[PDB]
């Protein structure tokens, strides 16, 4: 017996729980630190499914120096799995966040929504400027850690100019994606992102399927049980337009006056 | 045999060659990316020389988020070596540009001398607010990789109220800390980085002790080479000021008018 991850690492519980892999919430003996380890299934070898994870890997790897992408510190391989370790952000993801809101009543607030939305934004817009894409931007996909909002689950991350995509959550999924035309994959992740903040902002749950899902790809933004300013209604709005080059990219987003605050 | 070393890394070539440790240039098998690696022997076991060594891999592991910090990846133990798995910056250090500005007679420029001031000034303000502070602030201890400077070689890093201190590169040294008056740690990475400055603007190498080591150490600038502003001299030299209360701190220097711009 004996691996790197028993070896190196105290487990002190299971934090995550998937279809691909578990992730662990360990402390690293030698440094103190406590980091999230995801163990996840080692895919057949030469697979496109191996190619798959180490994208996530090489991703990671290129995405290590930005305050709102989750950092990366090791991955490697042994049995019959792969791990890779993660910073542990102590404040979970957003979607427990918004679920516990959900309960209690209490949303986040135009405020706490524009800090969110600009923080994801320099996260993407960092993405966006290593020529690649996230492709699956939604609140269980943000963690929290001032609040800081930082983007993990690189796991759909692809270079912008891809001719093959592995699409997203159907939930956040832009149209223009589903239809598979990439001519402009920055955007869908701007699509998302809008969706995103309207769950924060209290919506009720996003439609995965049928005439809803079709009502919010034409530009309609879900019911929100709080009064917006215009302003901020109308950026959220523009996110989500049905013609891509419409929505704002990640560099017009974060300069965007709305967020100047 | 088989080390993680070997399995998980291909060494390139050596880079830092020394006392305690070499510094190799090595790609990760896994990842694809280029790594520093410092491999040093791994000291007695309970020893103030092993205390010391875990420092430096506790320091990189709460200094992990900064832009103007090298970044930490992991550290290890295997045979009689400890290992610390760190940033690679491709522009080497510091101490290597200005020797060849000294050869070709062509030094950093007042605007790259505030740039590089504001830089590593970003990083102190930094770890200064995580109660730690560096203690051997100089350019061969300064990395670079737009230029970035980021501080690395974390090995005399202390908490800022520490009883004990181990002194840094006498040729940096403030005398209240050579006459083991601890009251004021940070302003010993302000007189060191004013110094640094002063090498990277032409000066002559420092001198270890004697007359002009104490020349320096009573308020007096090294001869710059170059025209300086008043008020970039000015700043530089209280730095390096007696009283170390009069020195300014790392937020005060970042925030400093001569700075803006
Ligand atoms: O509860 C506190 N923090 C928390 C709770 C549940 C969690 N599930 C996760 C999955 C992940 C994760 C997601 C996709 C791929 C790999 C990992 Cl480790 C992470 C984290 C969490 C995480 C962090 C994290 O902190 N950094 C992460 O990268
Ligand atoms: O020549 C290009 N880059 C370069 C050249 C010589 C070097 N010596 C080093 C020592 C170190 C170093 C210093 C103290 C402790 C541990 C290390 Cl790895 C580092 C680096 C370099 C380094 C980087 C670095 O890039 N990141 C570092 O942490
Ligand atoms: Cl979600
Ligand atoms: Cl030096």
């Amino acid at each position: 017996m004996k691996s790197r991850y028993t070896t190196e690492f105290h487990e002190l519980e299971k934090i995550g729980s998937g279809e691909f892999g578990s992730v662990f919430k360990c402390v690293k003996r030698l440094d103190g630190c406590i980091y999230a380890i995801k163990r996840s299934k080692k895919p057949l070898a030469g697979s496109v499914d191996e190619q798959n994870a180490l994208r996530e890997v090489y991703a990671h790897a290129v995405l290590g120096q930005h305050s709102h992408v989750v950092r990366y510190f090791s991955a490697w391989a042994e049995d019959d799995h792969m791990l890779i370790q993660n910073e542990y952000c102590n404040g979970g993801s957003l979607a427990d966040a918004i679920s516990e809101n959900y309960r209690i009543m209490s949303y986040f607030k135009e405020a706490e929504l524009k800090d969110l939305l600009l923080q994801v934004g320099r996260g993407l817009r960092y993405i966006h400027s290593m020529s690649l894409v996230h492709m699956d931007i939604k609140p269980s996909n943000i963690f929290i850690s001032k609040v800081m909002f930082k983007i993990g689950d690189l796991g759909h991350v692809t270079r912008i100019s891809s001719p093959q995509v592995e699409e997203g959550d159907s939930r956040f999924l832009a149209n223009e994606v589903l239809q598979e035309n990439y001519t402009h994959l920055p955007k869908a992740d701007i699509f998302a992102l809008a969706l995103t903040v309207v769950c924060a902002a209290g919506a009720e749950p996003l439609p995965r399927n049928g005439d809803q899902w079709h009502e919010i790809r034409q530009g309609r933004l879900p019911r929100i049980p709080q009064v917006l300013s215009q302003e901020f209604t109308e950026l959220l709005k523009v996110m989500i337009h049905p013609d891509p080059e419409r929505r704002p990219s990640a560099m017009a987003l974060v300069k965007h006056s709305v967020l100047l605050s």
